[PDB]
């Protein structure tokens, strides 16, 4: 299968994005087990390739900046999530992408997710122009999302699935 990992600072919505993609709702009393994938999902890409996605989510250990080698290793895709209203979580994106790249050299596609767009724009602390510039300077892609807007979650996983489907 294809290992896809979620990274990003605490509380940005990593688990909620995963639950929306897998369950169309938040399951309130389930959390990932350390050292293993949270869930796998069979998908059919636009090109008709069938892919087994193996989705890794943290169990809260990102609060300590303590993601292990084995969490990162063998990843083919990575979603780097931040919260548009949380400036520190955006500033951390640089750290997270660097940490991924020192621990894993197999990542084919890195997608920055600017999450929580459901919140009033008066509370946003980052502009699209800054996100565009950061992703240009750091060789990654970006999308806007909200875990409460199913279309945005389908869009971000769709971009990831289509990139994974191109791997030979
Ligand atoms: N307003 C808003 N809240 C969100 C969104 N995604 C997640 N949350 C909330 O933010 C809190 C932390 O989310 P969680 O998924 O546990 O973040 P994680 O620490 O990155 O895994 C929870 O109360 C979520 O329901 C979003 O898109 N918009
Ligand atoms: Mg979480």
């Amino acid at each position: 299968g294809y290992k896809i990992i979620l990274i990003g600072s605490s509380g940005v919505g990593k688990s909620s994005i995963v639950h929306q993609f897998l369950f169309n709702r938040k399951i309130s009393n389930v959390s990932p087990t350390i050292g293993a994938a949270f869930a796998s999902k069979q998908v059919i890409a636009k090109n008709g390739k069938t892919l087994k996605l193996n989705i890794w989510d943290t169990a809260g250990q990102e609060r300590f900046r303590s993601i292990t080698k084995m969490y990162y290793t063998n990843s083919l895709g990575c979603l780097v999530v931040f919260d548009v209203t949380d400036r520190e979580s955006f500033d951390d994106v640089y750290y997270w992408i660097n940490d991924l790249r020192i621990n894993c050299h197999t990542t084919y596609y890195i997608l920055v997710v600017a999450n929580k767009i459901d919140i009033d724009k008066n509370n946003w602390r980052v502009s699209e122009n800054e996100i565009k510039k950061f992703c240009r300077d750091n060789d990654c892609d970006y999308v806007f999302a909200s875990s409460f807007e199913s279309d945005t979650v389908n869009n971000l996983f769709g971009k990831m699935i289509d990139k994974m489907s191109e791997i030979k």
